[PDB]
Formats: structure tokens, sequence, C-alpha cells
């Protein structure tokens, strides 16, 4: 077995295949370097109910996506104390918080914020989890600028956090443990013929065989598996969704005992503070959807993420020190679904496009597609999002359309921007046109997700002209 | 007996309404003349406060309980009130009610130390009363359409507290007081004549004389100056202050309008965001205050801003585009101790119906039958006593509490623009505040302290102003003690 | 008859009046009018005599725009000896029509480069090629100004015998110096023009009554088209003129004081502009807001308010903002169609017109008024008038590409102006999509005739039966003309 | 022992030791410092080669300051030949040490008046006298920048022969050249400096050994004063350095494009100020904040990179909004408690320092390196640096008054740099009740010294343990000297 990417995903499904079948050799490829890697720029929330928008919930599809985050919220205990078993106590706790406080304060948008609010509350209780809606005067810690601070707050018991790269040490340490070989370079091609894979070509020109290779490359997955006869059409695109992230040493060595986060905000980014141990906190994220991959900050990336955390958090931040600036690639899927399991290929699968929740859904990822390497059938409500699929049509384009405005009059709202009272009508009433335009030029029958759209629209005209050749090939595929 | 009614405010009129229907026998004169200069109550829009009008400083001193429990009596006097006045006019008239009902918004246009504790010393209050009311989702408030960056996130639907229009109001208490016998004469009193211990009556400034064994003095902020000319007195009666503010008549883009009040909690040196619906396609928006230690009739531009900007952004943007049709200004009497002057003098017959800074066109119709019963024999509302005019200036705060309340009503006028500063300026400032207000608090007096809305007026008057005010205390010690 | 009625009670029709009446003792000269002066431009005016002031990169690019500058100069050259003869009229107690000599113009950032910076460059240019009196002065060097720092000009312009005068002294003195010429002030409206045989009879007005003339000039301001497009033919013959709503304040400063000239800015987005006119007493005049609307407005919009006033407490006194409001003054500029004056002569006999004026009639007053009676009297009046007689075809002063670019411009200014704050990339993504729906607009309305940027921007957000109605008279007046 | 030890590889340390290798071929001169340089200043720097950039009014009304500027104007004759010395022992393949020759200042309204005003006027009076080359120039005509029009220059002054350097180069040319004139890099820290009979003997290295040397320079940067004040009595005769710590950035353009000059603002609150240095290769340098410290500091505050990134996207180039982010420096500048350098001979025999340049040591490097040779070889260097010998009396180049007048007006225009929008009566109420608490602190401190307002205001938010050992210091110093 040979699992291309050292991300949590390939990590993750590696220790589980080398704990499973000690009868066979697995084989993880990756750099040290984790170049674009997702995992490393987390913080990370175990993101279950805080990820619920009312948008989300609005689809059946992403009902599915959020029925799978709690069924993978009960694995992370035991998952935990096994990573850690294979350690002592100076490689320090996986586990940085068992708690999460959700904040709603007015520097973002009423039709997104407010929403996402209710929509949280109302999945805690269909689901009957724990939680308490709380006095703001009651959350320990914080200290926000009056006029950006929260007026209601949300206390979720058993919903938390794990440092993202102690996490990476326990996995690589208990795959060597169980059997596993660290091979440090990267897939640069995938070997079938007679439908059945042969193996991966390296990028120092070696071979591996094996007779089942198991993708993980994150943003890079589908590029790889695209080469394959017939597949380009077959396998939904992932690109980059961007996200910068920040290590702060607090002003006085303290630290907030939860998680503190907002519901999720225009194109899918989020304010949030995860603890770290040691007198260091982790803020992030933003998320922006690339073409193309990007492994630095913006400018305007760094100064959103630090206004954000210094107004509505806490102002101490403002003169804590700067330790690191991160940046990963999110896999964001073209259709906005994760591609999970089996192919054509024999011995071939896939474990990517998990955008914002592959690390928090990790444990309950790894058993499914090491179940159906068994011969067994994993997980119940996966099957929707096997790799080798149409792109999914979760939603109306009309739904898209008020979503892309909605989100793009967020970016203003989120700034905070100050503006003359009829400008953000006006703005919302021309946005509407160019974006319909948009919809209707690169297919008849598929539409992008808001995230993904934003960004086609400010593309350059090849590479949305591109986009329209791909879109209609898929159609040629499938129907 | 004759009785002569100096000020055609809500409250002259209204104790003037209840003389002449309850004393057939007596004669009554009102004076005060329609221009209504510094008239707090054509200014108003106005409100039937009483939980509204509740914050936690006021619920905090004992003097400021009684006050709010007087403030719900008052509310169960005003549907017999309005119909009494209603039914002394026809349907051409218009209605003095405007509606029944109240929603208070918190939003983050302002400081958590006043907003949070007061949305919160209000939910308590109603709850303790047992008071109808709700905490609704902000989604259900009709007609609102706020700035998402200065909206509300929590809302309190209050069932039975109301508004007025003002106008009309004072339109049915004159109609209402010449109808039970009473007579307006439209000139202004110079001078209470007193010998012997007595009231003889009242000098106009049209050179007459008018005779009186009664005289009661309701003319607002003008109150105080116009009885401390007799002797000893100009001690004894609490100095009364101009609390400025600004309100606005507007014509609504769509003719449309809310069909409750919509407020926040009492803000910055009590100011504070209101709309008071009123018929034919207009709204009022409040109200701004500021006590001047002179008077002035004319709005400051950045009052009118100030008003403009929270109405627009806080309530409607709809606002924005809409037509002023009227810059409003009275003087809410602001009295030096912060309580009412109500009730009987050392001088025989001579009375006063003043100070009611923010409250006393609510409480008008309990007032004006308290200040009736007492000239009749009769000890009127109990704990209203306690504001007798004629007494040493009260000491309700401590020193201590008053420079917190200072400092952070100060920190709050920048939250309610609101601001943009660097996030290390607002805990310099507050430092930097403290100093200079316990200073100038030294200064004023060993034994006296003006409450803060009064206090912040000095810090920013003249150096004689100032001294003025050192002289006044030290001669009031020197009077009582 | 000889009678001569002027229908309108403006600085136009009463100076127009006072002309006549000085120059035919012989003839019965009547002015209509009410003491209200509802919608009046002029009593809501400060006013500067604006010629260097009004100065504009985008007026100095066009050939009507070159003109129009070479007019006021020669207007500026008329004041003092108009004023003198209006005084004269009057005694001490009645007041100085001149306010101020001297006007400074400041440049700060609160604003679109592409006007603010383009437009100071264009005045500074215009004072050279004139030989006008002028010095860029260091702006620590301009008496009473008190600005936020963040607000503040960093440039300052100071222009000699470019003045300003009291709007309500001018109008009183104007009067007056009406009647001591022979002329009768009757203070009702003309609801109606009478003419037969291709001349007119005389005016009906709003009491009933019937006054005859043979001499009828119509300068109602913002009325003037729609009295004379009721005779017939004319409705697509006289270019439509529209409200070009104006909002100023009359303000007693905290200390009495006032700046000893004019103050302004250059013209910005819509032909708006801040100035703070000189005022004897304590007072300050601010102005001035603009906004072009298809029906008339009398009250002020909260919006104008705030915004007249932020502006001048930020960029002129930060003690304005502690002054007292005594007044907020509504006034609708005429604005034409077609973005150039009616000035002269109809297709019917005796009768005249003297509209359109928008920014700068109070200006040019005795410049036109004299130019009228010139015309009535069988001359020519001033040469490059000629170009803005009213009885014409829809001027194209400018290609419908110069004003897509311009009414985007004035649209981002309006932001910069605020001043907004918003991200960095925002300003560029309204910038490209504010484009496609005024070209959309610009096409759908007609294939020949294109409304200027001031007029456009108040299409664009008008109902869809306003903008049908507007396609309907541009097609109407193509069928007239062509 | 003729042997020269330098301890410390910055700028200054690499420059003194260039100059000593070349000028004595007789001695051997060995240079401490590791590569990582901790709290380095010169790695930080963009950096300008800054004389006339770096002109306030503040500077040029003391004496001291005068004398200062005379000194940077002189360093700037010497640059041209300096860099062509040490270019000439590298190849092309090395990269050019000179990015720009040219600096274009700009006057934007992001920032106070009493400051940004004042020293334009300083600066273009202080080129004036000096007959040094420059122009006022059209905004309009500056490349390459796009500022947000609310945060734009409505004035700039291009200034001839004011450029600036690649301080990595410049470090690299320097080792090269050291190397090249025989000079030896031995890559550890001095812990501490040996002299007995008043005689250096040498120094101990923090690996334990000891070198000898007849002559030891210190030029340590913000470490100086500390390892020289460890000598006998030397204490409270050698002024305080501290860390005047600096945030810039590396930024990677969006299209790979950049300046052809220096861009720069005056300075601004408490010595920062907003600049872009031109790089090679689709970079550019900005910079720079600044914030005395009682302790080190080796990284930036959230606060710092927040304020230099917004600055230099609305002021400079909205495009740096969407650039890369390559690195984020810091870098201590010796921040000497009297505000003037320590450059010079000791009362200890062949023990030299080199140290407290605050914003302009590189400037001033060769300039400072000549000097101390000069010193070092039995001359009197330069003439107007007499004043900064490192062995004095704390210095007083104000009186108490003007510091006062300076730490307010500073700290309010920390207001208007960020820039902040407050209700306008809010400025003049903190103005006045800053004065206070500030004329309280400097009359606590001493009853003779005074620290300058970099260090005042450091020393106001300082804990109270912080204050009363700098009490204890300042009297100290009085019974030294006095
Ligand atoms: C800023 C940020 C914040 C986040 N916050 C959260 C959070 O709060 N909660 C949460 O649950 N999740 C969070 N995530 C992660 C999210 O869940 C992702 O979906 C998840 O990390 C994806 O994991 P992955 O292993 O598929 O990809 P990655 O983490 O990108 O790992 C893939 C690895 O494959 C390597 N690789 C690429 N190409 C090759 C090749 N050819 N050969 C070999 N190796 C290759 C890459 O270098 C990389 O190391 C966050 C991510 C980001 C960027
Ligand atoms: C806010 C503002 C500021 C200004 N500032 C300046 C400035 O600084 N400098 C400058 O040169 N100019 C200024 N102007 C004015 C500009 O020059 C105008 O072009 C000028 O005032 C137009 O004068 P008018 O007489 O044509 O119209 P108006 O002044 O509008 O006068 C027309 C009069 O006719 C009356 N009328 C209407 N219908 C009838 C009818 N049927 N019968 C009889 N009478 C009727 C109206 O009620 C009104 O009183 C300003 C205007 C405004 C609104």
């Amino acid at each position: 077995v040979i699992v291309v990417g050292n991300g949590v995903l390939g990590l993750s499904v590696g220790v589980e295949i080398a704990r499973t079948r000690p009868d066979v050799r697995v084989t993880l490829l990756g750099k040290p370097a984790r170049q674009y890697g997702a995992t490393p720029a987390a913080g990370a929330m175990l993101g279950a109910f805080g990820e619920v928008t009312a948008h989300a919930l609005a689809s059946e599809h992403g009902r599915k996506k959020h029925a799978l985050a709690v069924q993978a919220q009960r694995l992370w205990p035991e998952w935990i104390e096994s990573l850690e078993a294979t350690g002592t106590a100076a490689d320090g706790r996986i586990k940085t918080a068992d708690d999460t406080v959700v904040l709603l304060n007015t520097v973002g948008h009423s039709a997104l914020d407010d929403a996402n609010f209710a929509a949280v509350l109302t999945a805690l209780k269909e689901a009957n989890a724990p939680h308490e809606e709380i006095a703001v005067e009651s959350v320990d810690w914080i200290d926000p600028d009056p006029n950006s601070r929260p007026l209601r707050a949300l206390h979720i018991e058993g919903e938390g956090s794990v440092d993202s790269g102690i996490l990476l040490a326990a996995l690589e340490r208990s795959f060597l443990q169980a059997g596993g070989r660290l091979h440090p370079v990267d897939a640069t091609e995938i070997r079938a013929s007679h439908g059945r894979v042969e193996g991966v070509v390296t990028d120092d020109g070696d071979f591996l065989p094996a007779g089942h290779v198991v993708v993980a490359a994150g943003a890079r997955s589908q590029r790889l598996v695209a080469a394959l006869p017939g597949l380009a059409h077959r396998i939904p695109r992932i690109y980059d969704g961007v996200g910068v992230s920040a290590l702060v040493d607090t002003w006085d060595g303290s630290g907030p005992a939860t998680v503190l986060r907002t519901s999720n905000r225009a194109f899918a980014c989020g304010l949030h503070l995860v603890p770290r141990a040691g007198g260091s906190v982790y803020i992030g994220a933003t998320n922006a959807v690339c073409l193309e991959p990007r492994g630095a900050a913006s400018i305007e990336e760094t100064v959103f993420l630090f206004n954000c955390a210094t107004h509505q958090l806490h102002r101490g931040l403002n003169g804590s020190e700067l330790r690191k600036v991160q940046v990963g690639s999110r896999p964001a899927p073209i259709d906005g679904f994760p591609l999970i399991g089996g192919t054509s290929v024999e011995g071939l699968w896939m474990l990517s496009g998990t955008y914002r929740d592959g690390l928090h859904m990790s444990p309950l990822l790894a058993r499914h597609v090491v179940s159906l390497m068994d011969g067994g059938t994993g997980v119940d409500g996966l099957r929707e999002f096997r790799p080798e699929r149409d792109l999914i049509s979760a939603w109306s384009r009309e739904e898209i359309l008020d979503d892309v405005v909605r989100h793009t009059m967020a970016t203003g709202y989120e700034f905070p921007w100050r503006l003359p009272l009829e400008w953000p009508h006006m703005m919302e009433t021309f946005l509407q046109g160019p974006f319909a335009e948009l919809a209707d030029r690169l297919s008849d029958t598929y539409t992008p997700p808001a995230d993904l759209m934003t960004a086609i629209m400010f593309s350059e005209r090849e590479q949305q002209d591109e986009l329209i050749a791909y879109y209609a090939d898929v159609h040629r595929e499938w129907h």
C-alpha cells in the first residue's frame, strides 16, 4: 500500500492501515516542508456545530455532511488516547480545549451571522447536544472593543481543539510504531494499466510498486488522478482554498480556556482563537479560492485577520508578539463536497476535497476508506461523496446567485466599512446582473458554489473559457 | 381666592386643568406665550416612559427606586386622563395617544458599561413588577431597516408603555382648561409679589399687576430664577439649569411609520435614541441632552448630526432619504441636586412644580393631582413629600459614585459616535480623565457634589462660572448648616 | 399693448425688471411672484460671485464651457457699479449687498483626485491665461479656518476681486430699485401665457385675473419651461428645465466671528461643492448640496443636512460644530436638460425667456439682464449668448462616451467626499460594475440625445414610468427638429 | 599588543573594521559577532541614505540637532566613493549596493499638521540653505504610486543624490572588503572587556576564550553601553542606550514592479515614518515603526504590523494589498537616553565606542568610521563630532517645556496617523488632559535631566519599579558630574 500525501488525512489512513493489516507493507510519501499544507496552518477546531450555517442545513447534501461531523466528534477521545499512548509526557498534549464559545457581534452581515447563529442553536437542540446560551458578561478572558463586542454567546460542551502540529508529530510516531515506512519524496505520476494500479513514480526518478494507492495529497489530489485515461472529467476538480492564520505570544502569557469563534463568514472565512500550550494562541482564518496555488499570505489577509482578532476577541493581542504567519491550501472541491472512496481503477482510492473540516473528520474518513479496502461498506452516509461522479448540484442557480451577492456584501460589513447609507442597496442591485451573466455563460446545467464563483468572476478571460470547456466536457461524459 | 399658574408647559396646564375642574369656586389664570420660549413640552415626542427610563445607576439609589415607583403609578392614570381631555374636543382635533407599546433595542453603538447594564436592569425591573413584556427575535421587529454594522442583536417588547403627540396634548390641555372656566393670559411673569410672608400676586412683562392668594410656578427651567428674587430664597430653592434637547420631525420617504415606540436605554449624560410615531406620514426622532448654565433656543450642528446619524444607522436607513420638516429645541428643567421641586414654600400660597428633567410630561397627571391635593389641605401622593422645593441640596450619591459615573459617561460619548481609535487610546483617556474631574469636585465644595450631567457642563464652563458655583454651594451650606 | 410682464421674482426676474423699468420710463412694467418664493434658488444662495472658482477641467474641455467661463469674467466687471446703483435707492439701515471682495480656494483629500486635483490645476491655469490677480499661498496664512487635521487643506489659492453678496439684501435692493424706477409688484403667480396669431396677449394669474401685455419675460426659475410649453408646438421646441435642489444653512458662530474672504473648494460630485460665504452680524452661510430631481422638492433630506454639516465642520472650522443652526435653506437651481441656459427670444413675438442658469444665474444676472433688454430694444446684446436661444433642438456638447466616463467618476466621487472607509479593492470593483448599467441606460433613452451626468444619475434612480416618459420626450424632440 | 578588536558586526562595526584593515596593514584587526545578528538594526533597514529626508523642525531648532544634520550632509558626500571602493572587491554577480539615486518626500493629511506641515517646510528650507539639488514637483508626475484618494499626497519633493542601499548586499560587501584587506572574522560574542591601570588588555568571548588587544572599538548596537558600563566608574559616565525596536517588511509586488526612487514621508509620531525603498527582483522594502523599549524585543507586535501595512497600502500603493508578504523584519535602533550618539574615545586608553546612532547610523557609517580611525591614529577626526564623545554628562538639548509640548503633540499624532475618526471636540480635550500627567512625570524623574519625547512616552507607560530605577539612575549621573 502507498499513501500519497502526509497531511492529517494521509497519515490518519496510514496509521489505520498499518494497525489493521500487520501483514501488508504501507509506505507514505510527502516531504517535511508540507508545501501548501492545510494541516500545519490549522488551529485546529474539532468543528461540528460551530461549522453549521443556515445555507448548509438547507440542502440535503449539507445535512448529511453535518451528520458525519457529529459522528466524527464521538471518535476523537479514543483516537487521541491511541495516538498519545505511542509517546511520552514531553511530546505534548494533542487536545488543547474541551469546549467552544460561539460569539455573535455586529461586525458582519445580518443575512449570514444572524441566520447562522439561529441555525447553530437549532442544530444543537435537534441533535440533543449539551450547550447553553450564556450572558456575554460570563465569557472569561475576552476584552473586545465595545463597538465590536458580542451581545450573544453560546457555550458548546465537548466541541474542542487540537494542536495540529502535535497531532502531525503523534500520527507520524504512531505510523512508525505500527510498522509504516515514511519515504520523504513526492509522487509525480500514478501507474495503471488494464484498469489496475501498478504503483507510483516519485520525484527523484524512482518507481515504487503497489496493489493499493490512496491519494490524500490535499489540493494536488485530483490533478494527480486526472492524468489516467478518461478520469479528467470523472473526478471533480479540487482548487486551493488559501488560508492565513497566525501564532501569537500573548502580552501576559494567558489564553482562553475554550475555543472562541464566530459562525462562518464571507466565502467561508471566519474568526477564531484556538488555545495552545506555553503562552501562545492560534488566530485564524482567512479563505480565498485560487485557481493556482499560493504559498504566501497577502498584506490584505494579514491585516483583516489581525484587525478582527484585536477588535472582536481581545485588544491585548494588539500589544502581543507575532511569532508566525501560516499559509495552507484547504482542498476546495469544484462541486463543494468531498472526494472519498473507490475509483473505476482497482486499488485506487481518494481522500480529499474536505475544505474546512478534513482534520475534524480524519478518524471517521480513515476508518471508512480502510473498511472499503478490506471489503466492507464503511460508514453509511459517505456513499454520495464517492470520488468518481458527475458534479453535484446541491443548490439551484437562483440560491447560489443570492448567496454570492450576500457574501460579496458581507466582505464589506466584516471590514467593517463606513459608507453613505444608500450605497449598499445600490451595490446589491448592480452585483446581481454581472454574476447572473457569468453563471449563464459558464454552463446550462452546472453552477459553481459562491466561494468558487467569486474567484472565477475576478480571474482572466482565458481561465473562465477553460472552465466553460471543463463544464461542457463533464456534461458530455455523464449526460 | 384667585390662583395664578406661571407657565404653559404640560405641568402648568395640567395643574391648571385640575384646579379649574376641582375648584369651581376659585378663579384660575395661566400665564405664558404661544412661542413657549425654551419649552421642553413642544420639543418632546413624547414617550410615556416608566420601564424604558430604567437604568442600573437610577435603581442603585433609594431616591431613584422611589422615582421609578411613581412613574409606574403615573402610567395607570394616562388612559382616563386622555379620555377626559379628548372629550372636550371633536374628531378633527386628532388623537393624543400615538402608540400603546414600546420596543427597546440593544446594539453595540455605545458603552457596554451603560447599554448592557441598562438592558439587564430594564428586563429585571419588568419581571419584579410582573409587567407584561417579551424578549423577541430582532427579525420579528416590524419596519426597522438598520445598517447591519449598527443593528440590534436583542429586542424587548413592553406592553402598555406608549407615546402621546406632545402638540395635540398641549392643544387638548388648553381647550380643556378654557372649558372648565380657566383664563389664558398670554404674557410672562417678571416678578412674584410677597409681603408679611404671603403672595399678593404677579407683575407681568407688559407692566400690569395680577392679584392672587395662590401662585403655582411651573415655568420649566425659569422656575427657580423667578422664586429666588424673594428674600432668603436664593439659597433655599435649589437651582434649575437648562437640559437642552434637540429632536426632529421627519416626513418618511413612503409615508410609513412603526406601530410601536422604538428606543434604546438612556445613554451618555441622559441622552438617548428613540422614534415616536405620529399621524400623517411624520415620525418624531430624539433626543440629545446637554446641561447648559445659560439657556439656548437653537440646536448646535453637533446635536443635529449626532441625532440624524444615530436614527439613520440604528433605526431606519430610509430616514436618510426622508424630508426634514422641523428641528425642535427645548430645555429639560435640570435641578442642581438631580431631584424635582414639587410642593409648598415658606411663603403662604406660593407653590412650585418643576425640575422634572426627562419625565415631567409622563408624570404630569400624578404631579398635577398631588399639588392640587396639597393646595386643598390634603397630603397628595406619598413619597413626593421628599421633593419639597424649599430644601438643602440633596446628596443621593457619594462623590466616588459620581466621579466613576462622569468618566464612564464621558467615554460613552466616544462609543456612541461611534469613534474609530487605536485600541490602547480608550484605556489611556479613561486613566487621564479621573484626575481633572476629581480635582474639580474637591474645588467646588467640601460637602456638595453635582451629578454627572451637571459636572461635565461645569468642567467645560468658564472660570468665572465655576467660581460663581463655588460661592453658590458655600452660601447654601451657610443657610442650612 | 406696450405693457411688460416679468414672470418670476428671483434675481433674474427682478434684475431684468429693474433694467426694463430704468431703460423704458414710457412703458408699464409689472413683476409677478409671491414673497414665499416657493423653490426659490436665489434666497437659498450665499452667494459667491463665482468666475474662476467655478472653473472645472470638464467645463474648459468643451467649446460651450469655455464661452460660459468668458461671460462669467465679463459679468464680474459689472458688479461694482450694479451694487452702487442698487444701494443708492436705499439708506444705511438696509445693509450692504457686498459681503466679501476675495475668495480662497482650498485643496484637501476629502474627495476624488480625478475631480479636485484636475479642477485645482484648471483654476490655476485659467487665472494665469486671463492674467487675473491671484496668489498660491501657504495654508498656514489662511485666516480663521481651524479644520480637522485629517481633513485639512495642503494647498490654498487667494483670488482678488472674486467675492460674495448677501442674496437676501440683494433681493430687497432689487425690489426697492424696481419700485424706484416705476415698476409695479403684483404678488401672484402666472398660471397661463395667452398668445394668438403668433403674438403674446398677456398672462392669466392664479387669482383668476388677466393682465394684458405686448412683452412677457419668463424668469420663473425651474417652472419657466413648464409655463411656455403649454403654447402650441413649444412642448418639444423649448428644452426642459428640472430642479437642481440645493441645501445650505445659516449658522451663528460660537464667538460671533467669520472669515474675511469666501472659503470654497472646486466643484465636486454632480456640481455640489463646499463653501462658506461671510454675512454681517455674527452669522455665516454654508453650502451647498446639489441633486437633480424630476419633480420639485421644498425640504432638505437628512442625508443633505448631515453631508453639508460634516464637510463644513471638518474641512473649514471645527468651531462650527458648537455653533447654533439658525436656518436650513432649500432652493431649486434651474437645471436645463441639455446643460445650457435658455436666454432670449421665441417664435412668439414679445415672448422672452431667462432661465436654466443652474449654478451661476445670480453671478451673471447683471450681464443677462442687459442682454435680454438689448434684444427687446432691437439690439444684439452680448456676443456669445446667441447660442443659448431658448427655442432650439437639445444641444449635444459632449459625446456619449465623455458623459459615461463623467457619471461613473462623479458617482465614485460621492464616496470619496463622504469620506467612506472601504477595503482597498472595493472602489475598482464598483467602478467596473457601474459602467454597464449607465451605458445600457444611455442607449435605451435615445439614439441621438444623451443627458449630462447630473441629470443621468437622477434618471438612473427614477421610476420606470418617468424613464419611459423621457424616451417619449427625446423621440418627440427628434421628430420636431430632424 | 597593537592588535585591534571590533566588537559588533553591524554596518558600524564592519565599516570601522574595513577602514582600520585598509589604513593599518601592519596590525591584526579581529571583528566579533554571529551571523544571526540578534536584534540587529542593519539587516532590518531598507535602507535610506537619509540626510534631508530626516530633517524635522524640532531637530533644526536645537544647536545639538543642527550639528547632527551637518554631519549627515557630510556623510552623503562620502557614499559614491565608499560604494565604489566596496563594489571593487567583488564582481557583477554579487549585486548592486545602490538601489536608488533619488528620494521623493510626500505630504498627505494622514497625520498631524504640527509635525508633517512644519517638517515639510523645514526640509524645503534645509535643502535651500545647503544648496542641495531638489525640486517641488506635481504629485501627478510621481511614478508608480497608486494611493487611496482619501490618503493621497497633495505636495511632493524630489531630492537628487539622496538614495538607498540594499542593507543585506552592503553587509556582504563590507565582510568581503574586510577579508580582502586582511581582517579576521571570529563569529563569537564579547561577554566582557578587560582593562587595568586605565588601559585595555582585550576581550573575553562567549566560548570562554580571551583575545588580547591594545585597541577595542565597541559597535555592538543597543548592547554597547551595557558592555562598557561594567568597567569601574563608567556606569554613570557613559549614557545609557535603549532598544528603538523597528518593524519593516519585504513584499513581492503583485506585478514585480517597484518605484525608481525612495518614497517617504517626513518623520512622524515618536520617530516612526512611512517609506518604500526599492530592491532588485520584484521585491520592495516597506518601513518603519519605532518604539523605545526598556528591555530588548526580537518580534513585531500585531499593532506594528497592521500600522505599517495600513500606511503603505493607503498612502503609497493599493496594489501592495494584493502583494505577497515575504518577511517581517525586527531590529533595535540604538536609542541613547539623551538623544545623541556615543562616538569617540574614553578615559580608558585604546577603548573606543561607536553607537547610539538611532535612525541614521547606517547613513553616517563611512563618516563615523573615518572619524574613529583618525582619533586612533593620533588625529582629531571630523570637527562637529566633539559634543558626541561617549564619556559625558547627559546632554540637555531642549528645555523641559519644549519636550512636554513635543510629547503631547507626538501623542496626538499617533491619533491623526491611524487615522482615527472622533467627535470634533475630543482632540482639544485630550490635548489639555495630557499636559498634566507628563508635566508630573518630568518633575518626578529629576530636577535637571528630561528624557526626550521618544523615551518619555516609554517611561510614562512602564511599571513603577522601572520608573523608580530611572530616578536612581538620573540622580547617580548628577552625583558623578555635578
Ligand atoms: C488556515 C486553515 C485553517 C484550518 N482550520 C481548521 C479547523 O479549525 N478545523 C478543521 O477541522 N480543519 C481545519 N483546517 C483543515 C481542513 O479540515 C482541511 O480540509 C484538511 O487539513 C485537509 O487535509 P489533507 O490531509 O487532505 O491536506 P493537507 O493538509 O494539505 O496535506 C496534504 C499533503 O500532501 C502533500 N503533497 C502534495 N502533493 C504531493 C505529492 N505529489 N506527493 C506527496 N505529497 C504531496 C502536501 O505537501 C501536504 O503536506 C484548516 C486549514 C487551513 C488551511
Ligand atoms: C443652494 C444654492 C446656492 C447657490 N449659490 C449660488 C452662488 O454661490 N452663486 C451664484 O451665482 N448663484 C448661486 N445660486 C443660484 C444660481 O445662480 C441660480 O441659477 C439663480 O438663483 C437662478 O435665479 P432665477 O431668478 O432664475 O430663479 P429663482 O431664484 O428660482 O427665482 C424664480 C422665482 O419665480 C417664482 N415663480 C415660480 N413659478 C412662478 C410663476 N408661475 N409665476 C411667478 N413667479 C413664479 C419662484 O417662486 C421664485 O421666487 C445658488 C442656488 C442654490 C439653490
